[PDB]
Formats: C-alpha cells, structure tokens, sequence
C-alpha cells in the first residue's frame, strides 16, 4: 500500500458488528484513521487507548473517525475495553477491528520482518477512500495522537481550500499558523499576487514561497 | 519494506559526495533520519529544511545523523541551499540524496500512487542497519520534527534501557515521564518484580501493567 491508494475493499469483523471498508465512513461523507496495536492488554498500548478516546471527538467534530484493528478477536477486545473502564474510568466507543490471521494486516504492511503481529500503524483515509497518510511506528515506542490531530487538521485545512501547511503547522518556525498558497505563474494570476501583496494579505519570501492569514 | 528489515546496500550520490547506506553510519555507530521531499524549490519544503537544520545538533548529540532526499540533481539541492543561507541565514550540513530517475524512492514506497516525484517520506535505520520506522505523510502537509525527535529519544531510550514508551511519553498524562517494565522470562522475575513494591519503584495497574522512573 502506498500513499494516494485507495483504501481496499474490505470487510472486517469489529467490536461493533461488521462492516465493508471504507464504504461505511465513505458512505457517510467521513474520513476514517485506521489505527493498528500489537496486542491487548498490552500497557503502552493502553495508555495509546486511553488517549485516543480522550481526543475521540476532536476527530468526530473535524469529521474523522477512530477505528482500530489487531489480531486478537473481539472478546479479548471486548474484555480489555471493560478492563479499561474498571481501571482508568474512561469509555472506549470507537470501533475496534478483530483481523483474524493478520489478513488485513498483510494487505497494508502493518506485520514488521519476521512477525505474526502488528506493530503501531496509523493509515488517514479520507472521504474518497483514498489513503492520505501512512504511519508505521514499533512495538516499543507509543504514538503522540496529537500530531495525528496536527496532521488531520492540516489535511483537512488543505483539502477544504487548496493550501499547503509548513512545517510544525499551526506553530511553525518562520509564518506561525500562516498557510501556503500555491505558484502564481498564468499572467492574471501573478497580478492577484502582487495586487494582494500591496499591504495586503500574501507576502513571500519570494515568488515561489508565499503565504497567507487562514 | 517493513519495520525490522534491513536497510538496502545502496550507493547514493550526494550534496556531500558519493556514499553508501547503511554502511556510511553503521561503521560510525550512528543511526540516520533519512527523509524524502518533494521538490527543490518549494515553499512547504523550504520550512521542513529550515527546521531540520535548526536542530541539526539535538539529532547529532543523540548519534542520529539527517539526510535528505529528492529526485532532483545534485546541481539543484546546491543552489536551494544557497537559497536557504542568502535568504534564511540558515546553512544546511546534512547530506541530501540525489535520487536521479527515483531508483531508491521507488524501493521504500517513497512514491504515491500515479506520482514520479517523492511525498514526504521519513526513515529511521539504526546502528545496526535496522529500519526502526518509517513514516509517509502528504505532499500538502508538512512533518513536525519534534516528533520525530521525540520517537528518535524514545528509540534509543529502548534499545538501552530494555523498556516501552507509553502514548506522548515523556508527557504522559497517567504516569508522567515513566517507561514500561515487561514480562523478562525467568523467576528472578517475581520476586524481584514484586518486593520492588516495596513503595516504589515498580508500580502496577495489574500484574501485566508496571512501570518505573528512569
């Protein structure tokens, strides 16, 4: 799998009931973040499942849903979300993917060398079941869903007005939370730019590197 | 390619002349970043650029050593980062690839799918020529190199200390700047475990969940 795909066609069996990816976010105008873990009752991974449903609706409010997978079946899956509500106090209601066999798994390349199981994949997938982003972190180092935030916001930004965000976007080095606007180039389109530049949205560091107040 | 697997021998030309990977950092004991861009040139990448390079030296101190690729010449990485030094005081001393035609782009899924040029595409490889992650995030969006700082510290900080790194660790809102202890194998294992709390140092959620300041 490879960046600008479209999500397979696939069916999976999940904590709640069965459903066809992506058609089921797609069919609903929303993006989706599969998200993959090594292994229930794991504890890095339970502290990854405890943040994720604490920014549960940071995602569903941008319109992106939370959905899981491992290996583990649904009632180990079931089991370890009550044991996370006897425990933490906190209420896990995003989907959680059983992928008997690593089938799935295999199909996106979530399964590290000579392993049976997953190691920490992330894979935004947007309202056209295009794969958007790709993720593949290690067993030993949980993720920072916040720059998975970061990133869905920024894709969602872009998408929505044609812009690209810099670097560390909204906090970036050089323009904050400035965004950048695409090559001028035409003839009527360089006079936008330099008409907006009179004080005056856009400036640029130069002709090809401009950005503006969102 | 996959966590866990081997770094291809490849030869690479660069900014600083021609070299071969792994081999170039493995015999150094170092482990690199290297990460793709799109294009030379480019507003997005010329913040990703700037960044990196100011922390050049928080990679460097932890042995970690940045380069940079993109299907663009050599030719051309020389005058952007003139263009980076005249106009951004910045001075670039990472190596950055020139990936003529995509040869090595095309080996790590560097590349969308219909696409010739790279997305953003990061890998971390270690001392022992190990892919430890691999990240590809869109042409639109730029990376967050504090985060990649983050997981870099968390790497080494597991290959050394034995341990696993909960979700934002060292902020993790349950237990603060804590690594996780596992299951070693053996029997010195419960005792030891146990009558190390024995307040403190090691505290549980269960007996499967434990952990401990450094």
């Amino acid at each position: 799998v490879v960046i600008g795909e479209k999500f397979p066609e696939v069916e999976v069996k999940t904590t709640h009931g069965r459903i066809k990816l992506p058609d089921y976010f797609t069919k609903q105008g929303k993006w989706f973040i599969l998200f993959s873990h090594p292994a229930d009752f794991t504890p890095v991974c339970t502290t990854e499942f405890y943040g994720m449903q604490k920014r549960v609706e940071e995602f569903r409010k941008l319109g992106v849903e939370p959905i899981g997978l491992s290996v583990d079946q649904v009632e180990d899956h079931s089991a370890w979300i009550e044991w996370i509500k006897d425990n933490l106090s906190v209420e896990i209601d995003f989907p959680v993917i059983a992928d008997d066999r690593g089938e799935l798994a295999e199909k996106l390349g979530m399964i590290p060398s000579g392993a049976t199981i997953t190691a920490r994949a992330v894979f935004v997938v947007d309202d056209k079941g295009i794969i958007r982003a790709i993720v593949y972190y290690p067993a030993e180092v949980g993720r920072d869903w916040d720059e998975i935030l970061r990133l869905v916001k920024a894709l969602k930004i872009s998408t929505e007005k044609g812009v690209a965000l810099p670097h560390k976007w909204p906090n970036n080095e050089l323009i904050g939370d400035k965004v950048i606007v695409p090559p001028a180039s035409t003839i009527e389109e360089k006079k936008q730019r330099e008409e907006a530049k009179a004080k005056g949205e856009i400036e640029c560091y130069d002709s090809w590197f401009c950005y503006k107040k969102l």
